[PDB]
């Protein structure tokens, strides 16, 4: 069944420079009976949002002023609708948690209209009404005993976190798991305490974060580079079986393309390569 809820915005804080966590409260104490990796859809009426009305903390405002991103406006004439992945796992009841990347005009074409729905979501504030529908699902985990390798990037953290929490706390899985998240700098990292807790509460789970452009104020000593190079150079290249592992990835298009080609050049079969493609 596909139901529609008119939810209330609990919070819409920045978890990164260009990613907001949309926390929605399900009415009447109900819970969306969804699956990990699943998604819902958000509809929006005709509106006119201005980027100058966005609540961006000064911790993340840096690149917003450097690129003059608050100049953007977005008018929408007819009701629109997009899909967004749940960041929370099924037994986190009462709330729908989303990671929404703001779809600004591409840097290689900066004067096109901004992302319609993402700009509307980034204009939502605590107390606003948000109509969602679903749930829908297409990205699920295989029910085997093979090693699971999770690769994430950008807003792709949401389905990765939903799958990892679902396997460990609901399913109580003892399968070997590992998360590999790629971010630009340290201020783009979030859910760090969430995954550090799971890695400490479970021996079969570890996770690593790699910075492609670490900043001086980051004092970064961890891994550096793109996540496909880090995952390969620090683990997969010495793995006696790069296959026999199920790769669940979700990130930017070039992160996906880079991870796919790295895995297929390792001999990994496409049946063991599962991608949650956001279309962008
Ligand atoms: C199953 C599924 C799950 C998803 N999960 C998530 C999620 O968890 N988080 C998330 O952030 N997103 C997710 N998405 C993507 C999301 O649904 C939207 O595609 C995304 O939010 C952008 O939508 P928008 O309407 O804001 O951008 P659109 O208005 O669709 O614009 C897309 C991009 O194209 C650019 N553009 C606009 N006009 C032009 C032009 N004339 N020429 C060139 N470029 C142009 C815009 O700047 C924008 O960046 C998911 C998608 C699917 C299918």
């Amino acid at each position: 069944g596909v139901k529609k809820w008119e939810c209330t915005v609990i919070s819409n804080d920045n978890k990164a420079t260009f990613i907001k966590e949309l926390k929605l409260a399900i009415p009447d104490g109900e819970s969306v009976p969804f699956r990990a990796g699943g998604y819902i859809q958000i509809e929006a009426p005709a509106h006119h949002v201005k980027y100058a009305d966005f609540d961006v903390p000064e911790k993340y405002r840096g690149d917003w002023d450097k690129f003059n991103l608050f100049r953007y406006e977005s008018k929408v004439d007819e009701p629109i609708i997009r899909a967004y992945s749940m960041a929370n796992y099924p037994e986190e009841f009462g709330i729908i948690m989303l990671n929404v990347r703001i779809a600004t005009p591409p840097p290689n074409n900066p004067n096109v209209p901004p992302g319609q729905m993402s700009s509307y979501i980034w204009s939502l504030k605590a107390g606003d009404k948000c109509t969602i529908s679903g749930p829908f699902g297409e990205f699920f985990a295989k029910d085997t005993d093979a090693e699971m390798v999770f690769i994430g990037g950008g807003a792709g953290m949401a389905p990765m976190r939903s799958h990892i929490f679902d396997q460990l706390k609901r399913l109580k899985s003892k399968r070997k798991m590992s998360y590999w998240y790629g971010a630009r700098s340290k201020r783009e990292m979030f859910y760090v305490e969430d995954f550090d807790g799971l890695a400490a509460e479970n021996d079969n789970f570890v996770w690593h974060c790699a910075l492609s452009d670490p900043q001086p104020e980051d004092n970064w000593t961890g891994y550096t580079g793109f996540i496909h190079n880090v995952l390969y150079e620090n683990y997969l290249k010495d793995h006696e079986a790069p296959e026999d592992c199920e790769y669940y990835m979700c990130g930017p298009p070039m992160m996906n393309a880079a991870v796919i080609n790295m895995l297929k050049n390792l001999g990994v079969e496409e049946e063991n390569i599962l991608l949650d493609d956001f279309g962008g």
